[PDB]
């Protein structure tokens, strides 16, 4: 609640989405959520949360293969703010082909293709029947997403 998302130790970069709001997103070795579930009971916290997930899709014009593989996710909500962490598996090449086919692997990959990260490297690349699928390797251990406003992007909120 209280650490800076644009600390040295962090990849850090914020998108607009609208309503004056946006997206923080965080490559970090700190963690921010400690229990291993996500709600999603009522349909506000459904909606708060595929509002911020088809935000970066659209974003970043992603497209997530079905490999039927799972990347480790909590999240929280304060208020209308949503907290979305990933416990990421990419610290090696099989741990990134194993991770492949996620939404955090397609944010890794767009830190990666912009230069927001000079950690991430594309460590493996599985064809389908889709687009080529590239499967990324970091040494961070989360990927935090929180909505946030440009004044205060560079501060984690408290949820
Ligand atoms: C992610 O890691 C944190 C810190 O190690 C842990 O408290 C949390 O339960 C983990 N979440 C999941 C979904 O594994
Ligand atoms: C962020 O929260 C505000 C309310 O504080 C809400 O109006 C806005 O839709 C939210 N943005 C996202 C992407 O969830
Ligand atoms: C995060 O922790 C991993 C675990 O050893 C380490 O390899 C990596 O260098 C750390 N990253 C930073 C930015 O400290
Ligand atoms: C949610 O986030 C907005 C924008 O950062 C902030 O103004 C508001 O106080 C937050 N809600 C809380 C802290 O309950």
């Amino acid at each position: 609640g209280m650490p800076l998302s644009c600390s040295k130790n962090n990849s850090h970069h914020y998108i607009f989405v609208g309503n004056n709001s946006g997206l923080e997103l965080t490559l970090t070795n700190t963690s921010l959520l400690n229990h291993k579930f996500c709600n999603l009971s009522d349909a506000h916290k459904r909606a708060q949360y595929d509002m911020a997930l088809m935000s970066i899709v659209s974003t970043f014009h992603l497209s997530i293969p079905n490999f039927n593989q799972y990347e480790a996710m909590s999240c929280d909500f304060n208020g209308d703010n949503i907290t979305v962490q990933y416990n990421l598996s990419h610290a090696s090449a099989v741990d990134a082909a194993n991770h492949c086919g996620t939404v955090a692997n397609g944010i890794l990959e767009t830190f990666h293709k912009f230069f927001w990260s000079n950690n991430i490297k594309d460590a493996y690349q599985l064809p389908n029947q889709g687009k080529l699928a590239h499967c990324y390797s970091t040494s961070y251990q989360f990927l935090i997403i929180q909505n946030t406003t440009w004044e205060d992007h560079c501060t984690f909120s408290r949820p």
